[PDB]
């Protein structure tokens, strides 16, 4: 149930710009409790109690995948990439490729094998690469897919000792699960200031959901819970089961000290361990220190952006343990 | 039922030497039509009528997958690789290592993702990789995999548009299949003279299991379905869906000239779309052409030997149709 | 005993093709226990007991060296290798260039030292150098040396803690010298089915010595008693003085599994440590795997195929103290 919460949000497809199918999900499961409102751009909102704006907590729906933006004579499909992969997790691996009809699967298989002997034993870049669909010819393709129409990669499931979890998609789908789960469990409890649940859209090309978001929202505090990139040194000694980490510093943004030790304190006085660290990269909570205390906490995350990002099943429990003792106790 | 009976098998652990989850299925599905016997070394030889020994079919169940070698101090798997996989398909993918105790899944995720900046962007070489299996130290992870203990991808499977099929192990899976649905359309027939179908272990590895059938199996032409690799200049006008290949000439042997005939005249003589090809690598049935007539058709494949392998759904239904037809009217 | 008998079979020069000298030896020591035939192509075997033929176990004589292919203008030695050697192994050390009058000693010096500033700071390949033997011109030369003589390093011998023991040739005379001391401690006891020793030739340049055995001895479980390489992750937990090694898979073949337990139990069953491993290279076993339940089991060995070849002097007694227990208990 917290397994299958997650293997059934990391299943959902949706990059950038297409997140439809995964806000539907969400609201699936929200409906009964609290009341959502959607942003233009597409932002799921949801306050809880009125008052002066107190926190803000953002996962995104958006993820990484490949946006189709033609076809060739013989019906492969040509794709840019939306968001940051790396091109050696294109070679050769199942895709599923969202259309409007609905979904479609191919394969980015291009792998000439042992038995052509003009090795290109180099990685292969990601614009020589196209999609196989089984179609016959251009006219074939498009009978099936049009232009902007997106896909993702097949998506195995792996649950590794009995502890840790291996799927592609944890940046930021255990995010948006925590904000759920974050959020059946308040409510109905309602002693707070005002706290603003949101889930973000095209955070993984530019953050633009919640550069969004900045309208409208001016909070006090204002988190983010993404991923955070581990196992390097810098990283310092984050590793994996000693509880959420603190993305203290990354390189989309240097975050509130003050708001950092609000938290780190309410950890230890609630019986928690979070550690702290520097990454990598950005995230939403950085559009924020435009004006607004800024920070994101999150689950440090092995193999991060690549169909095995692997998330300990401890640290998503007390995150939420502790992302619900925050929206309280801050 | 030809899908799911391919789903059925592709899905199946055991590369070479390590056959076994493999053919005791085949065993379930045959037991009670035809009689089998299990060679020493491994192989599943299964006679139809009595008398001279007339032909000899081989597809073999072992596959390409991993050996696991060692084991880290912290308690990640070392590999070598069995048979010919390409290092790129290594990088960040599902596998499964197969124990003893059973089923047990990890991932030779190592993926030093975007945020580190010694950038590795060559291919990383099959020695540098470890499986991730969750484990916490050297001693955690023999609890769970000893040496010798081997590993496989998890495979999707793909049904490309609605003809072809796309999952790693159709070499030689889809064969197995063949000599099974074509053996249950035998024996009750009877009018023969006296054919041979066997399930060959350790190809993929220097054709072990075949080497070992040429003793007490001298039969008059050798055939074995194996893939054959496709859609290079040298393949000729071998294309997807133009029905069965004959491996006229490949890197482990040229083959009977006479025997190619005998069967491309059946073939059209029996209403089939036989097409021939010049690739490369080898087949079992190039471990008899030491004294017996040789020859291996097969199923054009494209991206061979990666979770990625895609044969025409046709093909295959005429390749039966033909290895049948071949058993009589040869 | 073991030392002075290991010290006895390395200082006998002969490569493949050439191995009287060790055989004469062997049959020195031999004659007067149990009863020999030589093969055609060179091979000492010696049946034990009569009926079904039941074991086989095989150590090589022959041992990589250099073949004499012709003269220089002023007498110096061209020679190709015999084997696998590596080139830096090569440049000048001591040789001894054994002939039909006999042995002959010169040296592979080639030495260009500090004072030429043409810096050859790379490798020199093994056909760029030459054996210098002190003969003045083309004619003295062959007055010492013929073509097709051959040559081997002069070798030192070295104990090097108590335990170890370091010299050019353990691969294969060690086992050569295992069985005989099992082949000593046989016979007389007779308690059997029925098991043949035998002494290839040729191992080390493709195992023909091996291949010529494959016929008149299809026995049940035929085992190889080589070198293991050893001390690189793959060898996994493989250390030295941790009792004989199975050679579970190499680049010849992978090997039986379940013979692998018969002996594994075997193994522990009588108070023993082996332990089990893979490694690259072959064993003549791997010439019988053709039909035949093949394994072959051994010492782990550093520096390998090098004048510093180092085994454990214990490994050697339990190995021994296994392939006799082997012989009886199977
Ligand atoms: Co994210
Ligand atoms: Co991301
Ligand atoms: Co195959
Ligand atoms: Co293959
Ligand atoms: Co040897
Ligand atoms: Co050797």
């Amino acid at each position: 149930s917290m397994i299958e919460k997650l293997k059934k949000f990391t299943q959902i497809p949706g990059i950038s710009g297409y997140e439809e199918r995964i806000r539907e999900e969400i609201i699936r499961e929200i409906k009964d409790f609290a009341d959502y409102k959607v942003d233009a751009i597409g932002n799921l909102i949801v306050e809880l109690g009125e008052g002066e704006e107190r926190i803000l907590f953002m996962a995104h729906m958006d993820e990484i995948g490949l946006l189709i933006t033609g076809i060739t004579d013989e019906g492969k499909l040509r794709f840019r990439k939306v968001g940051g992969i790396d091109d050696r997790l294109l070679y050769g691996r199942h895709v599923n490729v969202v259309t409007e009809k609905g979904i479609l699967d191919g394969v980015i298989g291009a792998t000439p094998p042992h038995l052509s002997l003009e090795r290109d034993k180099s990685v292969i870049p990601w614009y020589d690469l196209v999609i196989d669909i089984g179609a016959e010819s251009k006219e074939e393709a498009l009978e099936l897919v049009k232009p902007l129409d997106f896909a993702v990669f097949k998506k195995h499931f792996s649950v590794l000792n009995g502890k840790y979890v291996s799927t592609r998609g944890l940046d930021d789908r255990f995010g948006v699960v925590a904000l759920i789960e974050a959020i059946k469990d308040l409510v109905d409890h309602e002693l707070e200031g005002k706290v603003i649940f949101a889930f973000t859209v095209q955070e993984e090309v530019g953050l633009k959901g919640a550069k969004f978001l900045a309208n409208h929202y001016y909070p006090q505090y204002a988190f983010a819970i993404d991923s955070f990139a581990c196992c390097s040194p810098l990283t310092g000694d984050v590793k994996l089961g000693k509880g959420p980490v603190i993305r203290a510093v990354d390189n989309s943004a240097i975050y509130s000290r003050d708001l950092a030790r609000k938290v780190w304190s309410i950890a230890e006085k609630n019986g928690i361990e979070i550690q702290i660290g520097v990454t990598g990269g950005g995230t939403d909570a950085s559009a924020f220190q435009d004006r607004s205390k800024t920070l994101a906490l999150s689950v440090p995350i092995k193999y991060l952006h690549s169909e095995v990002e692997t998330l300990h099943l401890n640290d998503l429990e007390k995150l939420v343990k502790l992302i619900e003792a925050l929206a309280f106790e801050l």
